[PDB]
């Protein structure tokens, strides 16, 4: 059982390891990165890939008022056999532009840094809104 | 790193504490529950609540072909502070009608056993297929 | 000629022996089962097999404002010779959504109770509403 | 539990009281009237009124190998409380065309026949096809 | 030269010998049988039979807003000699469904009255909507 | 009671007054005015005009072996009060382009001869074939 | 008279003061930087302030076969009398969705580099498909 | 780097090569050449061609309070080898009703005087408001 | 040419086979049955019918100095042949108020009276004052 | 009771007395003198005076198809005794446009014989549609 | 404390003594006494007098699906000492007109009956919709 | 038949459950809580809910010369069926403003104290004054 990525009231407490990945996501995403009242959380998108560590680091990235990513997870095996596991992070925005924004974000950060991993990612809709206010 | 629940050969295979609600899904679900190689996973239905035992029992429950529950996860903190955690599932259908069955299998189930947490759950969309194939 | 079966103000004018499948749809209809004055009806589903007594029960059960099941009634003779009996229960819903909870729904019964018999049924669409309003 | 009508050999089996209105239907309906071994039944039509002797005496004339009539069974209370009874006859027929002739057909014999009832009616579509073959 | 049948502002109008089948039709058609300014005359239905009387009958009778007989006419020699007249009767109509109801129409009436003659006949579709309007 | 016009054994028994338009259709019309044992006669074209001499010429030249017009007819009056005469003329063919070919032909002729009146015109399509053989 | 800037056969022959943000767009651009045949260029984006040597920067680095940036230039002055100059450059791409995504990239570039300018940027569209074929 | 056109105070201050347009330009436009202080920048006009001194005597013409030209431009290179420059020039005006008549003034032009070269001309519209006030 | 009804001194003035109507009426109506020397005539409504007599007495009856209604007459003929006398009574009223309650008036008195035809109606405006004063 | 003026097949049938001012309009009303299925009866003009004779020569030339004046009627007294009566006729046609039509053909009339009475007129709007079709 | 007015399924069920007027509000009303799902609540009247019986007969009388009277209640004392009781009915109706028929309807019914109270009443309106739909 | 609430001549008649809440509402009205003798009684707030002995608190507090509250009251059943009950009070107010402090007041008071029951309200207006003064 896995516990939450913990919410930030200064830059430093942030994950020395995750800051430059959130800082870079500060400026970016700007006004899009705060949190909205009247909207509701049925959006979110979801990075996938083989290391867990730099999925860890993108969490620990993504953790705004108007954007905030879950866990390092994982998705089930595909086949009938056990197979290498893929990681998954789901980072639960706002609304569809945000998303689209989130997913722009990360694909920012890789082309400044070729040292990080190609991420495959999906934008995500929920019928339902998610308890995520306030 | 969390890691994905084992898949089954044969009902035993499935916790002892999940057989009985395994075996209710395997029944339920039916034709719906196997797979379809012409179908993608763009589909899925996430429950949620506030009981990690009784969501892994869930987690634990739907896996077949056609419907592979993910591991136990959570939902981020809603505010600034840590705050009490909301854990959660994804259970990945194949088509946008296994995952109405599959969130009503559930809702069958919370019905025939009123012990059972009652479950919120909604109903997920995923804009690109997700590597859930052999 | 047969009279239609009778509404319950309670769960416990309801015959003892369909309390607990009345009990059952009641939950898990929820909100479906109540009744919308502003939609007709055009829906209905119609459970078929050679059990009276258990369609009897079926019909006592599905007993709602939204969802009323007829008398038990019978298919025609299929040949020019008298043949076994082929019995039927029309169960009238409100829309299209409904009628598919509701076929789901006994399908969620025979799932609970391998004793229940597994009862044929198909979607019904009437082309002009039937006089089942108020 | 009500038992279907009995089928004709000859016009003479069909009950007096209702051979008038049998044999106008015969030659009416003609070749429509006849069995479509290729042709399954989606298809019916539902009249339904107040007297159920009338009701009873159509349910007695329209018995072809291609149009069976059930017997007379009644529509489900609309209110809570018990009220008058809606009686109903569901007339099973082969194609669409065909359930436009056999409501056509009752309606030419309300034509022709003042002291007969004005009964209500309305196409029906099964999604799933009944078993009256052979 | 021939001319058209002579409308009715009431039944006594229309002659005593076609009243019967005059007003058959009038009950059947119903609603059909009124006129509708939106819609062309692109329809009509041909009856043929070799009693020109009977077919007069028929001419009388059809006389509606929505549904108008040309007078009795006949068609061309089939070989290059003359051969026994055969009669027929264009029974103008507004739409294909009208149609379907008019070529009914009289199938009901032919089965009502054996004394009448079985009229051949067929649906008639028009390229150009015809002058039968205001 | 109208009679059906008479077909030739040769130009002459054509009626004087018709054999200018007579001749020029033989031309034109050339190999599809001939029969074709083959095909039915699910077709035709009817004129109509004011002119009842006109179109009686009309009906007298159209008299082939594959093109066989009708008596001169009229349609019904268009309102509820008697209006002007609109007569009209039935020219039966044998298969949907021959129709064309001699809605054509008299268009044809209409440009030939300035004096002749411009007649109004449409394609005709019956559902059942027409006893117009051999 | 001002000439438009070099294309590139490779990464080298772009100005290695302009490379590090050139390189930058191509990975970023990804598919959408490469050209399209069949659309036209009807949209371009223009990014202004008062560096040109950064806008020298920007013009020299966006240059591909589906996004083309036009030399330095300038907004004329805004008053009657000589102002501070406004330089300017106009990013010439193929459709709107990736007029988008250039002046996106812009934006993540910036956020990547502060030193970099804060450049003002408005989307473009022309009603007429400038000369920027093969 | 280039430097945008000077604005005039009086008619003598535009070039004596442009005086002879510029004044047409004054006359034709007339109010639609003032400038209008509640209205904003979101509109041009591109003129583009080969002669760069023809579009340079243009940019000096259009220079008005409500209509300015920037500076002789240049096109980028239509592919990957350099090509002949298809010059260019933005004649920014305050409206889209200007742009229409400022495209029209130049077509005017160019019919005055067969000299001038027919220029290939597009109306612009921008998203966001340009930095063109007093 | 028909004269006006007389005005009412006194109830007995009324004819003894309108009193019950017009008392009725006089209750009714009450204050706004009076009359209002600053308001015009441009309201009134149309009573029609086959019973000519009935209008008579709803003629008589409604009398006061807020409203009075015309004499017995009747609508022209619909077709070009005479036919069954449609009668019409038009009751001038003061406002367009009065107007709803007049045809209310009469409203209320066929619900106090099923003896009473139900007479079709309709509410009138002019355009121009009628000469009702005084 | 009143009766409606006899409708015309021919201008004689028209009463020698108003044939004049029959004529006139039929010219002057034109194409707006006919009828029109698809409009119905919701406008009129009144036509009032002291003369019964010159109004009654009014309703017998107001007859048309499109344009039906009701016989010669009256308003009721305006005081409590009885006075010189105001004579009227109401000249019901199809839309607002031909209620002005109508009313001012009468004043043309009026215009082009001084012997002629000065009617005064208004245009009426009914809420609901009169019975006046065919 | 008290309870609301029992609804009825038919015409008995309203107490006898007061049949007589919920007959006639039923026949008064007509189509306005039915519910009309779309609009709401926000209407109503309120009659008040010093008999309690009465006002009991008229809560009784007024119960349809778009009109339902609250049980008999009363006003609050006027002054500061205990006072004579004036009691009250709500009568509420679904839109403005409704409340303008129904307080017309007891005046009908007033004055059809002079043994009957002349209650006072007066049109009531809520700014937000009372909980009155099923 | 219920009774009016007693009037106050000091805060002990008022009863010991309700002086709480009464003595608040002296003190939050104020001025605006004594009477007006120049205005009429056209207001009032309606409270409803379904705890009776709560409305019955809240009837006893409001009983000022200004403010008078109605006794406890039910609306009626909203469906067909008997219905669980819902309780109101109509607090008659002296105008508008009134009103708004009245509902605003218990709104306040509801806010002191979470046990209170959170009671729905709505504004009312009457088109003629109660009965309400001295």
């Amino acid at each position: 059982y896995q516990q939450p990525p913990v919410p930030y009231r200064q830059i430093d407490d942030c994950p020395a390891k995750a800051r430059p990945q959130h800082i870079f996501y500060r400026r970016f995403l700007g006004k899009d990165g705060r949190r909205d009242p009247k909207c509701q959380w049925k959006f979110a998108v979801i990075f996938w890939g083989n290391d867990p560590y730099g999925l860890k680091k993108l969490s620990q990235a993504f953790q705004f008022g108007g954007v905030k990513a879950g866990p390092v997870s994982c998705l089930p095996h595909p086949g009938p056999d056990q197979s290498p596991i893929t990681y998954c992070v789901y980072v639960y925005c706002q609304n569809k532009d945000t998303s689209k924004k989130v997913q722009m974000a990360r694909l920012a950060w890789e082309a400044s840094h070729p040292l990080a991993g190609n991420l495959q990612s999906s934008i995500v809709k929920f019928k339902k809104p998610l308890p995520l206010t306030q």
